């Protein structure tokens, strides 16, 4: 057996453009993403599955339903986030003793009567809406994590089919100011109107996928899909200064925690002789990103504005990233970590997920002991799942790498929870309805939860708070000789 | 939700040499089968595997587990069997007033006396160990169906080394009329010793599989692997009659019902054009057998002394059998049912299990309803399972040959359980250790016994006595793309 501390929660995260849309009168059609997903020439592209949010698994209206099952499964903890374009669905007035041209923000200034203000342009439906899901969720002794932003913006923010074009005099997303002033607000709002059901705070989820993949990697899909390196760095400054802007906001209303929850990947060498090649990946991926908000260390100088700003680190870990030593510096290796075959082995021999990830329990351990020894913040492991609609794999993915969130706390590591990706399947990005990631299988038509297997092997583990005897087995490697490869 | 009656009964069946021996002690070498897997020859040629059953699961020792496991899932069913070997591990007086050149066998005459005599000959170590055995399964509210032969038989009645190398001047198991003779009186002494415990009693396991491997099918390794059409028909004709002489032995001293088990296959047309091919398949390896136990017909005359002599029928159910007709009559097709390649798909594009048996639940519905049909006698489904270690397909093969027997009932057939093979992993005859039938997989060098996730599945239907709405999606295929083809 493998237990866990007393106070150790299991749980799940879930997103709203992901879950809410699918019952009737949900639909939220104002943010880039809607647009984004519905454009014909990104569909015509391939760029989108042609799947549509508005025909996903309902939360908005069956949140009850989705509860009853985490209650069910002896879940203690969620992470939900607030979608910012339900609450602001037309746009704000442009601030006035703000300069759009400046390129840093350093204090974004709330006070009573700011945020009353605010509260008069907020959609009261949906504030009650939430209210009201999350006063539910509460009433299950389910502890909770309110994420501000997952992706999706008001598209009075950001028109990213503009963008896409090569349009840059319109809302512009995270390549404007405006958004980091705005989001800053919009933050300290939320913990104002919702601090009473609230037990900790995240800014925002994943930050580097959005400047990563929005501006690089073009061909995923990832709005506004505009090439390049340079929007891409000024992306990711303004995301930082507005997680930091976020950070102080919240902490003019509350006390509680605020942390941040990112991408990570376990970065491993190729061979014995590409160690510095996973410190340069490791420096290059996250700890750039980290110095910026923790130490206020960015590109060399230090901002007292950005230092210490922040309370706890969300880890969200899928698979590894195998890396070598090149002449310039370090590459990528395809065949391993994310860049596998689908249904299919890697070139290390291990099974590969439905959306081709690779099995890697152990990275998990490695990311949440780096972390700890760089920072010794708090760490909450946000996401960690499979795409597997058969359910073969995942009852080895999710007693694995608990397993290994058992040995980093046993190595001294600071980890409160385990939240698995996802309660139940939803709307992956661009990928749409066929990537299924949940503990509960959705059918689309009727929107009915059916619980996978593995869902039955996460309420032992939950119930117990431990890996108990008879289901150590899975701590292991999925049999690949039955599997596709 | 799939709902079956208040009185049916979920539960497991379980084989003496299969599963008994592991434990310090335990070892039971007098019987055919273990000379027969042990001998240097047979494994030299690969008839066996070389694994062997004194490194087994330990049931002998660790019948308690075994039993809080099954109760912890909810079964209250369980079919196991005692091993004449271990009852008898030394010969008997041949018998007196007996003709062994009569073909015939119409009465074995049972007394208190010859019971009496008997007695003196048994293993009172052997079966005071039963007796607590089978005391521990009623005391956790398990119906008890004790079968009195699972294959194995004593060495001193078959010596399948010397009927192997053509010698028939030793005993030679079912070809001899002694064996009838000791068989008769085998069951009526088991059932006088222990009617307090068992609720109905089964004479044998899968009849037709000790004939037909044994003197045709050759290469499967069953003893004595001596090729021969007539002596194949000899073999079966004593087993009939052996059958008979047993329920009478049991009837003269218990009144509790007395059935047989029987390996299934549900026989299917290639065409539309092969249902004649179907009749005539059921004909040759079902309804001769029956006819003759239940209607006394036999090769055309009726025997009086084999009319009547069935109360209930076991159905052992894996997979169907795909034939077609031909000039001279019918065959049986490769790469369907019982002959596919393992770890792969049919030839119809259904998965295929570690064994090379194709997913095929309808046969079930079809063999239940054949049979009720026939002679309206009322069935347990003895046997149901798949060799999968990985538990990739056991999920879907369990709900969906569950939801069959529910069709079944609605359709008139009385069927009064299902019996899923088996609780754990076992000795699986010639091909050894390696393939896993279990609810439970086995660790050999420990003896523990760990839960796979379709045992958490299986506690869910036998808790509601129902195909509850949250697992109704695995009445259903594997999917086959993510598995090897
Ligand atoms: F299809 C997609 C992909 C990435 C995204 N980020 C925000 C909305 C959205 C939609
Ligand atoms: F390996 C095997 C195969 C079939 C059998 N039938 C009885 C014992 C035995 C052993
Ligand atoms: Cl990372
Ligand atoms: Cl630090
Ligand atoms: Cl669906
Ligand atoms: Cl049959
Ligand atoms: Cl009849
Ligand atoms: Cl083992």
């Amino acid at each position: 057996m493998y237990s866990f501390p007393n106070s150790f929660r299991f749980g799940w995260s879930q997103a709203g453009f992901q879950s809410e849309m699918g019952t009737p009168g949900s639909e939220d059609p104002n943010t880039d993403g809607y647009k984004w997903v519905h454009d014909p020439e990104n569909m015509a592209a391939g760029l989108v599955s042609g799947d549509l949010p508005e025909n996903g698994p309902g939360y908005w209206g069956n949140y009850k339903t989705f509860h009853d099952n985490a209650q069910k499964m002896g879940l203690k903890i969620a992470r939900l986030n607030v979608e910012w374009s339900r609450i602001f669905p037309n746009p704000l007035p442009r601030p006035q003793n703000f300069d759009e041209s400046k390129q840093d923000v350093t204090e974004v200034e709330i006070n009573e009567n700011e945020l009353k203000r605010l509260d008069e342009y907020a959609n009261k439906d949906a504030l009650n809406h939430y209210r009201e899901i999350f006063k539910d969720l509460k009433s299950r002794g389910l502890y909770f994590i309110l994420n501000m932003y997952h992706w999706p913006l008001p598209l009075w923010l950001h028109d990213p089919i503009r963008v896409r074009r090569g349009d840059f005099t319109g809302p512009s997303g995270w390549l404007s100011t405006r958004t980091v002033y705005e989001f800053a607000r919009f933050s300290a709002y939320i913990a104002w109107k919702f601090d009473d059901l609230v037990d900790e705070y995240s800014t925002m989820n994943e930050p580097n996928v959005v400047g990563g993949l929005g501006y690089v990697g073009v061909k995923s899909g990832f709005p506004p899909g505009y090439l390049s390196f340079e929007l891409s760095r000024r992306a990711m400054y303004n995301i930082i200064q507005a997680h930091a802007r976020a950070y102080d906001g919240i902490k003019s209303v509350s006390k509680k925690p605020v942390g941040i929850i990112y991408a990570n990947s376990s970065f491993q060498p190729l061979t014995d002789k590409d160690m510095e090649a996973v410190e340069m990946a490791e420096n290059d991926n996250r700890w750039w990103f980290f110095d910026a908000i923790i130490r206020g260390e960015i590109t060399k100088i230090v901002r007292d504005d950005l230092k210490g700003r922040l309370d706890w680190i969300g880890v969200n870990y899928y698979t590894r990233t195998v890396v070598k030593r090149t002449e310039k510096g370090y590459v990528s290796l395809g065949g391993y970590g994310h860049g596998c075959e689908r249904n299919s082995v890697s070139l290390a021999g291990l099974p590969t997920s439905d959306f081709g990830w690779e099995f890697f329990p152990e990275g998990l351990y490695d990311v949440l002991t780096k972390y700890w020894n760089r920072y010794h913040l708090y760490m909450y492991v946000t996401e960690n799942g499979i795409a597997d609609d058969a359910d073969y794999q995942r009852p080895y993915y999710l007693v694995s790498h608990v397993y290994q969130v058992h040995r980093a706390i046993n190595s001294g590591a600071d980890v409160r929870g385990y939240l698995h990706w996802s309660l139940a399947d939803n709307y992956e990005w661009a990928s749409g309805f066929s990537m299924r990631f949940g503990l509960l299988k959705v059918d689309y038509n009727t929107k009915r939860l059916y619980w996978r297997p593995s869902a039955l092997v996460y309420r032992e583990i939950a119930t117990n708070g431990a890996i108990t005897d008879e289901i150590e087995h899975l701590n292991s490697v999925p049999p690949v000789k039955p599997l596709r490869h």
